[PDB]
């Protein structure tokens, strides 16, 4: 307890001498309160609304635009047989992810070249982080902390509640100098970790899911956790640290620092307003970098998956025990089927998808529960209910349709209700945005349109449209995944290189050599997954589109600008 977390307890305290108030009608049960002090939206894109007008009728839209309980909660020990198969699986994974990959520090200059990328690292003298990095005066702050680190013991290493926990950059530094090798080598790639689609892209994930369709098995589970960050238990996190077991010198010093002190021992700042700022510590839950938390949340998940894996099987009777001989045959399985029971499963973070060896794992429920990961909207003991069909599985917010091409090709596309496409794209964050800025956000959600969901016949008229109302060479901007729609270059000859050349699941590489090559989905699955196809409000805005554009383009102004229209059959003449 304090000795670890107390001397970032004392310096916060000093700081805010004149406040520092103990308001007894604290509302933490689970938190460790420590004391309190004094302290005191979601905007629209006006270019992505103009061209979409039949949607600002439609509430599932128009809604999203507009406008806890979990984290102050306790998550039980683990009994002794779970503790034994999560400490045995655990150990097994690290090793098998450390076969073909060199644990390694990430250096201050990959550090400085992310900041000057705009990567959101989730940062709190210096108004933004480029001017950080730039300044010696950071660096010099950094290397107190890091040498405090050597030593043992922490000072400014403090997370702010907002779940998203922002931390000063040098915490975020240390971090990312100890840790960040997971993510910037791609330990949670399809080929180094065989359930991990780290670096994959929407694209890939469908020809994933199929792939995985194809083994021998049972149905495909797709059980969502009920607040994955709130049920990582201290086990978990103890399970994780053995990484380190991977490292050596300075590196392994800094890596068990930060499991340490900031995993295993946090100190968080949260904004209550009765406004005051309480300073609570707890040691359990996941509070790290986005990316971080992204591949030890697959790591954990990979080891929970494989472990229900073997409940299903039958290879330990009683989570309440392993016997000696269990613990054998538990290694014994890793040994001989381990690596085929990962390929049966996609996890990114949280979300998994497993084709099971046969449906008892639909109630093999023991040790998942018992791991703390309680399924959402189902009762504890009610057995899981399956897919049949990969193409009904849901994964990272999509389905999948496979498409076949008039040449006969198949394409396996990604897509989710277009209610949902429509609404994030007319959403922008932050202030300040000019009409040039506005416009390339636009750009770029029309870019990813062209790219991911062609098939949907409103999105690629609506991305047409957009292309044509903001100017050609204007740039696209975004104040694990792959944004090939991020570019200047020809989104047909971008198409040809992601879903043909590049595309490992097409042996035919015969170019395409227009849109209209091209398919959509079945007018009535378009309809199915939200398109507005049909409708009166629908049919005057496809027809009228160039009083659309012509809008937008005279609010823009007098810039160059390119007619994509003609590209779909319908404005060909
Ligand atoms: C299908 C998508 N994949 C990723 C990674 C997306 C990002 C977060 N969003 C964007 O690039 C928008 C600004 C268009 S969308
Ligand atoms: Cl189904
Ligand atoms: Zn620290
Ligand atoms: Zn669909």
């Amino acid at each position: 307890n304090l000795d670890i977390i107390g001397k970032r307890i004392e310096k916060i305290k000093q700081e805010h001498e004149t406040s520092w108030h103990y308001d007894q009608d604290h509302p933490y049960k689970t938190w460790a309160y420590h004391g309190s002090y004094e302290t005191k939206s979601s905007m629209v894109n006006g270019v992505v609304r103009l061209l979409t007008k039949p949607w600002d009728i439609i509430p599932m839209v128009t809604q999203m635009a507009m406008t806890k309980e979990k984290v102050d909660t306790r998550t039980q020990e683990p009994k002794e047989g779970t503790k034994k198969l999560m400490k045995i699986t655990a150990e097994w994974l690290w090793k098998e992810l450390g076969k073909k990959k060199t644990p390694r520090m990430c250096t201050r200059e990959e550090f400085t070249r992310k900041v000057r990328s705009n990567a959101a690292l989730g940062a709190i003298k210096w108004k933004s982080a480029r001017e950080a990095v730039e300044d010696s005066g950071f660096w010099e702050l950094v290397d107190k902390e890091r040498n405090l680190h050597l030593e043992g013991k922490c000072e400014t290493c403090v997370y702010n509640m907002m779940a998203i926990w922002y931390m000063w950059l040098g915490a975020r530094f240390l971090e990312f100098e100890a840790l960040g090798f997971l993510n910037e080598d791609h330990w949670f790639s399809r080929e180094n970790s065989l359930s991990g689609v780290e670096g994959e892209g929407l694209h890939k994930l469908g020809y994933i899911l199929r792939d995985v369709s194809k083994k021998e098995g049972g149905a495909m589970y797709a059980d969502d956790t009920a607040g994955w960050d709130t049920r990582i238990t201290l086990e978990d996190l103890k399970n994780e640290e053995m990484v380190t077991n991977h490292m050596e010198g300075e590196h392994k010093k800094l890596a068990e620092a930060i499991f340490k002190l900031t995993y295993q021992n946090k100190v968080v700042r949260v904004q209550r307003p009765t406004t005051v700022m309480d300073i609570i510590s707890r040691r359990d839950q996941r509070g790290s970098g986005q990316v971080v938390t992204y591949g030890l949340n697959t790591f954990t998940n990979m080891e929970a998956q494989l472990i229900r894996q073997m409940e299903g099987e039958g290879v330990f009777k009683s989570i309440q025990h392993l016997t000696v001989t269990e613990e054998i045959a538990v290694k014994n399985w890793l040994v001989r089927v381990g690596r085929e029971r990962l390929s049966r499963m996609a996890i990114s973070g949280d979300d998994c998808v497993v084709k099971p060896l046969d449906d008892r794992f639909a109630s093999a429920l023991t040790a998942l529960n018992d791991m703390g990961k309680v399924r959402k909207d189902i009762q504890q003991w009610e057995p899981s209910r399956g897919w049949n069909d990969w193409t009904q599985v849901p994964f990272c917010s999509h389905h999948f349709h496979e498409l076949i091409m008039k040449d006969g090709r198949v394409l396996v596309v990604p897509c989710r209700n277009q209610d949902e496409l429509i609404g994030r794209a007319r959403i922008s964050q932050g202030a300040g945005w000019s009409l040039r800025e506005t416009a390339c956000l636009g750009k770029s959600y029309a870019q990813m349109w062209s790219l991911m969901y062609f098939h949907r016949r409103d999105l690629r008229l609506a991305a047409n449209a957009i292309c044509s109302a903001v100017p050609s060479h204007w740039v696209p901007t975004s104040r694990h995944a792959t944004h090939e729609w991020m570019t200047t270059e020809d989104m047909l000859t971008v198409w040809n290189r992601v879903w043909i050349q590049e595309n490992p699941w097409m042996e035919d590489k015969t170019p395409v050599e227009s849109w209209e090559e091209i398919p959509y989905l079945g007018k009535r699955e378009d309809q199915w997954c939200g398109s507005l196809i049909g409708l009166t409000s629908r049919a005057t805005w496809a027809k009228n589109i160039q009083t659309a554009i012509n809008q937008v383009r005279s609010l823009i102004g007098n810039e160059e600008y390119t007619d994509y229209m003609p590209s779909m059959k319908r404005f060909r003449r």
